[PDB]
């Protein structure tokens, strides 16, 4: 079996998201429960990725993940120099290069779970005006936000959104004031898009009781705040992490070299229901999936953006 090798995952910033970090973290302790392997976790930060990366190397890693955009460049820089250790990145973006062969890029279309949310949210406001708050802003981010805001539009020609960046995806303190902003604001339901940062979005509408609601995101974010999160456009980074990892245990060889896309046709994204709300947004919910097949099915291009987001809205 794999029980002598090593998986390592480096993230940015902490652990404890209860989203992203998080459901990397438990994809490893998974696989150390189930196959026995070692593993290393380590979080880090931009100042010190080329030391914290270097470290789990000299482990003898089998299997270095690094989990999100802002490791892209290090993550890249390190399967190009190190032939002999594999990578792994989620969400890796990349321009010019091409991948080596022993990283693996994994690219979620966030933007059809985001369109999902903008079209349950958009029905779902009863002020027809709702918020969307986000990490750090690029390409990932983009893909959010304008998806957020074409479903919001499918849903209602007329919606307001009302939209801001963190700039950081561990700032609870400013999730918290920029969620209570946009509630004073005629915002009634906030899509929460951030990181750890988006946790304090939904301390914010903890703090102001029933009708602030939440889209929570990454993962089943209903029991964080059970009168508040209605819905969570969810991510499956450990169910992906499980068994890539998994089959490359049992290979040896990194499938590398390449960005293998996820969206909701390939069960990498979908819409998670919070059941103390269903009999209130259930029938929402309903329609919210039927969007989705509708995604899946190609019939509705979803944008991801600003180019193709101003000529989805212009041929509405
Ligand atoms: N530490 C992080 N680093 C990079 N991207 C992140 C991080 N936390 C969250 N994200 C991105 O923001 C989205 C919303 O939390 C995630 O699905 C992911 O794309
Ligand atoms: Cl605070
Ligand atoms: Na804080």
């Amino acid at each position: 079996k794999s029980e002598a090798k090593t998986v390592s995952l480096i993230v940015d910033g902490a652990f404890d998201d209860k989203g992203f970090n998080e459901s990397s973290s438990k994809a490893i302790r998974k696989l150390k429960a189930d196959l026995n392997i070692n593993i290393i976790e380590k979080a880090s930060t931009g100042n010190s990725y080329l030391g914290d990366i270097a470290n789990l190397e000299d482990g003898n890693s089998n299997l270095i993940w690094g989990i999100g955009f802002r490791l892209s460049d290090i993550l890249f820089q390190r399967a190009s120099e190190n032939v002999s250790v594999n990578y792994a990145i989620i969400e890796g973006v990349y321009d010019e290069i091409q991948i080596p062969k022993n990283l693996l890029n994994i690219s979620f279309r966030s933007e059809e779970v985001a369109f999902l949310a903008g079209y349950f949210a958009s029905k779902a406001s009863k002020t027809g005006k709702i918020g969307f708050v986000g990490g750090v802003r690029g390409k990932v981010l983009e893909s959010f936000m304008y998806g957020y805001e074409a479903g919001a539009k499918y849903a209602n020609s007329n919606i307001k959104v009302v939209s801001q960046y963190v700039g950081t995806f561990g700032d609870f303190g400013l999730g918290r004031s920029t969620a209570s902003n946009m509630y004073r604001d005629g915002v009634d339901i906030i899509f929460a898009a951030a990181g750890l940062s988006g946790i304090g979005v939904i301390e914010a509408a903890k703090e102001l009781g029933p009708d602030h609601y939440i889209i929570g995101v990454d993962q089943d974010q209903s029991y964080l705040a059970p009168n508040n999160v209605i819905v969570s456009a969810v991510k499956k980074v450990d169910s992906l992490m499980y068994s890539l990892t998994k089959k490359y245990l049992e290979t040896g060889v990194l499938d590398g070299g390449k960005t293998m896309f996820l969206g909701l046709k390939e069960d990498g994204l979908g819409l998670v229901l919070n059941e103390n709300l269903k009999s209130n947004y259930s029938e929402i919910y309903n329609k919210s999936l039927k969007i989705g097949q509708s995604i899946m099915n190609g019939i509705i291009k979803v944008p991801y953006d600003k180019v193709s987001y101003d000529n989805f809205v212009l041929q509405m």
